[PDB]
DNA sequence: CTCTATGTCGGGTGCGGAGAAAGAGGTAATGAAATGG
DNA sequence: GCCATTTCATTACCTCTTTCTCCGCACCCGACATAGA
């Protein structure tokens, strides 16, 4: 059950907010498809406080708080939890002897104060003195490593048997958000619903070009800054720009700046057009990239096809992205527009994809300029993102495409618990043969 | 003649990148107190 | 209660990311003029 304010993610994808989900409508399961609802539990009781932990310091301005994920429960709900599988050896000496120890997580049970009996991860330690050998010690440990194949536990625990757990259980115990797996088609639709009238590159082209519009686009003209020296995205821009059937306006004259013509009429002498008769603007427009006059990362992207959420943040990092490789592949986007950031994390997050933002105050310096408050969104994750980049065309950003069916397994997140006043909850219920568990819209993933 | 789309101009500031710090969980290593026979 | 493990939170580091931050000038954006319409 969870606190009134929370909001759920419909299988449609839309977001309500649980306090007005009815019977018969259908949850979104981490699997992408429906689960339908059959009961609304309501009623009153001691709710419990989530959020995520992380390495954010700040604080102690009104410096924005992050965008840690949250929510709240009544003390009784279960908590989808995961705890890594762990098996560590070790040699101690106590009442004289020394002897070999063999320290493990493993699912016992343990007595809550209320009686119950709960099933639990709990430490676990088995001990023989030095004399007999490190053989019987070494038997177990793998024993162990292969027990099975899962490195980590996955069960559920409810907010008020949190505490249950140990020391070392605990902080080694995280929750789990899903990508959005779900699939509209809503810029393909739209596509298709308009005048002009291209070929199957489309979706494909017109995605990455939004991209990169947000990112070094123009905010008023369908037109875009770039690199003079990354020729590969030099290039890729006049191909793409070219199979949308218009022109790329190359003019480096004293870094690049182009514009996308459309081969229109030109007007009477030359002074030909880029707005007019233009699907990129045509777009930017019609889906909403460009709301009340500031540019704007489209939430409906969010629950639309992959591919093409793929493709545009492709666009969106070959211009204002920054891309490493050292220690993991990771990207970086900088921005200034918050409609930019979140709906990028929203974005970025939809796949699969680690994600954390740091804003950097406003500021006014010696030059005496008055800087503003900046966005620094981090992004990781493996195969996920890479598949993205595969999508590049920049040098430095380029990077060929993950082996093949990479799973998008979910991604886990270490939290904070914390004791509400008591006060009525809603909850959902859904059939049986289900997983009794769907996303929420912050993509966390809860159990009924 | 008025109301929009295209170039185009000048000023103040967005962001580019990297290196480093500051957290966060994982490990041993302890000190001892609780369990079962 | 003697024995012989176990259970457990806390301690001092130890590894690994991910939050921060630094700063000037080439470039981004608001402002303006002018071919269309």
């Amino acid at each position: 059950c969870f606190a009134k304010g929370t909001n759920v993610l419909m299988a449609d994808g839309s977001i309500e907010c649980i306090e007005n989900i009815e019977v018969g409508n259908k949850v979104m399961g981490k699997d992408g498809r429906p689960r339908e609802v059959i009961k609304l539990p309501r009623g009153r009781e001691t709710m419990y406080s989530v959020v995520q932990k992380s390495q954010h310091r700040a604080h102690k301005s009104s410096r924005e708080v992050p965008e840690l994920l949250k929510f709240t429960c009544n003390a009784t709900h279960e908590l989808v939890v995961r705890t890594p599988r762990s098996v560590r050896r070790l040699s101690r000496t106590i009442k004289g002897v020394e002897y070999f120890e063999v320290i493990t997580f493993e699912m016992g049970q343990k007595k809550a104060p209320d009686g119950r009996i709960v099933e639990l991860v709990k430490e676990v330690s088995k001990s023989y003195p030095i004399s007999e050998g490190p053989e019987r010690a070494n038997e177990l440990v793998e024993s162990y490593r292969k027990a099975s194949n899962k490195a980590y536990f996955e069960w559920t625990i409810e907010a008020r048997d949190l505490s249950l757990l140990g020391s070392h259980v605990r902080k080694a115990t995280y929750q789990t958000y899903a990508p959005i797996l779900y699939e509209n088609d809503h810029f393909f639709d739209y596509m298709q619903k308009s005048k002009f009238h291209l070929t199957i590159e489309g979706p494909k082209v017109l995605a990455y070009l939004l991209g990169l519009w947000i990112g070094d686009g123009l905010s008023d003209r369908a037109t875009f800054s770039v690199d003079s020296r990354d020729t590969s995205l030099m290039e890729r821009v006049t191909e793409y720009a070219e199979k949308l059937n218009l022109c790329a306006e190359y003019k480096d004259r004293k870094a690049k700046t182009v514009n996308l013509y459309s081969k229109v009429v030109r007007g009477n002498g030359i002074r030909n057009n880029l707005n007019t008769e233009n699907p990129l603007w045509d777009a930017i427009v019609g889906l909403g990239f460009l709301k009340d006059g500031v540019k704007n990362i489209p939430s409906f992207l969010s629950t639309d096809n992959i591919g093409t959420r793929e493709t545009f943040l492709a666009g969106l990092i070959d211009s204002d992205g920054y891309v490493t490789d050292e220690h993991g592949i990771k990207a970086t986007i900088k921005t200034i527009h918050t409609s930019v950031r979140d709906g990028l994390v929203s974005l970025a997050r939809s796949l699969g994809l680690v994600v954390s933002v740091n804003a950097e105050p406003a500021k006014v310096d010696m030059n005496g300029t008055k800087h503003k408050i900046s966005y620094a969104i981090y992004m990781s994750g493996g195969d996920v993102l890479l598949n993205v980049l595969s999508k590049c065309a920049g040098s430095k950003k380029f990077r060929p495409a993950p082996a093949a069916a990479f799973a998008r397994e979910c991604r886990g997140f270490y939290f904070e618990l914390q004791e509400l006043k008591e006060d009525d909850y809603y909850g959902i219920t859904l059939s049986d043969d289900s997983d009794h568990q769907f996303l929420l819209a912050n993509q966390v993933v809860v159990h009924n």
